[PDB]
């Protein structure tokens, strides 16, 4: 196939989505943003058509259905594994969403290892280096999570680094209980906080 | 500091590594593999200088000081955090040593994520897209393993997956078995099963 068959056209409106459907994420995707690894290059669709891939991840509505227990991966038995686990100062972590929520991840894995539908790609034209939904947070006190890996899904890898906050608050209260400190992502590239390899 | 204080000189034989002590990797990296992410760059000292570096990780003979629990991120109460897990055929996943061990890695995490010391970025110069001992390995029948975070160390943010194979059995019984698939990195570096948004 390798066609638009089976999405939902947007209209111009959407002239900057696969297809026009905002659900299968931006044509142009952000700029600096790691997607996937070199060994294993990020697809959208998970290796499959547009149309299998909704078959198989939305539901009747069109709304993209979501890995069970939080989304972590299962043991044999069918329970999540997690333990809550102390994240030391200077840890950095990422989430795709409001600060309203309460589930942080490791920043350093790439989109691929994350289980995310292709739709929290979309990027601020005006912002282009990260999606427009992306904060980047930096602990500044030891702050205990209860964390796991990350089950496949969305015909992702998966397998990074999750963490749920909720057992001390959503995002938010982490930022107002000085839990957590807002970071400029677009800044953070830029950083070097160390010995560069020219010194020697 | 800055400076090649407290390392080991290796002499003319040494001329690629960083100070001339191979334990602080290859003056040059290898050319594909990913070792951080665009927000937390890699440092391979871990923002300290050598001897510092040394100092922390390594012991009196300076060999690298290993973290506890074959190197699971500890829960609250000090206990490894992993679970029996099943790895999904089509599953990726690369390991630094030889294949007589028993812990493998999801291949998707930059080095940064495996808290492994700079020594395994030693690149054969005949191949050097990725180390020397660098291995990628694809699941070809579901293999159930103990999987879980990695925990920071050797002044790295860690945090990849990491999985114990030992309770079948190492990674040479797995490929004699069938139970995993020996791949070409610089092979699957071109690799692209599915559909390319050029094609919308
Ligand atoms: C980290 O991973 C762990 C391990 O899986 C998760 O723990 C599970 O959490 C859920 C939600 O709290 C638990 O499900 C609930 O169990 C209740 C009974 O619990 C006892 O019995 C079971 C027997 O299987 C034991 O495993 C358990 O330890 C207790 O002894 C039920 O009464 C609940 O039913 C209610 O909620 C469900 C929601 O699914 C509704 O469908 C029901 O109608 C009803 O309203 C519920 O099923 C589950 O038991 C826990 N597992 C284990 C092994 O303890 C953590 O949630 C996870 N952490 C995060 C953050 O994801
Ligand atoms: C996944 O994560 C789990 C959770 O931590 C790890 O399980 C631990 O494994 C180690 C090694 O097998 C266990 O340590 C051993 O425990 C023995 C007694 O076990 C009972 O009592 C403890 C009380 O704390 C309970 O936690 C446990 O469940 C049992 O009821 C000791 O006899 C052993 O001592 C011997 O070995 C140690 C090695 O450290 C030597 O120092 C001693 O001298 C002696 O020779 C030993 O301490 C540990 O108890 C397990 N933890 C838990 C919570 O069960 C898994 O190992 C980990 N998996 C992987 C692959 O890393």
């Amino acid at each position: 196939a390798c066609d638009c068959t089976g999405t939902r056209d947007g209209g111009s409106s959407s002239k900057d989505y696969i297809c026009r459907d905002a659900r299968l994420g931006p044509t142009k995707l952000p700029k600096k943003l790691p997607l996937s690894a070199t060994v294993e290059s990020y697809n959208r669709f998970g290796g499959l058509t547009p149309i299998q891939f909704l078959q198989t991840w939305t539901d009747e509505k069109g709304n993209y259905k979501y890995p069970p227990q939080n989304g972590f991966q299962l043991d044999a038995n069918g329970n999540a594994i997690n333990g809550s686990m102390v994240l030391q100062v200077g840890t950095l972590v990422d989430r795709f969403g409001s600060e309203y929520g309460s589930y942080v991840s490791a920043a350093s894995a790439p989109y691929s290892q994350r289980a995310l539908p292709p739709s929290n790609l979309a990027t601020n034209p005006d912002t282009p280096d990260f999606p427009y939904n992306y904060h980047v947070y930096r602990v500044i006190k030891p702050l205990t999570v209860v964390g796991g890996p990350i089950a496949p899904w969305f015909g992702q890898p998966g397998l990074g680094a999750q963490f749920f906050t909720g057992e001390t608050g959503n995002v938010k209260f982490l930022i107002e209980q000085n839990y957590l400190q807002k970071e400029d992502p677009s800044a953070l590239v830029y950083k070097s906080d160390g010995c560069a390899d020219v010194l020697f």
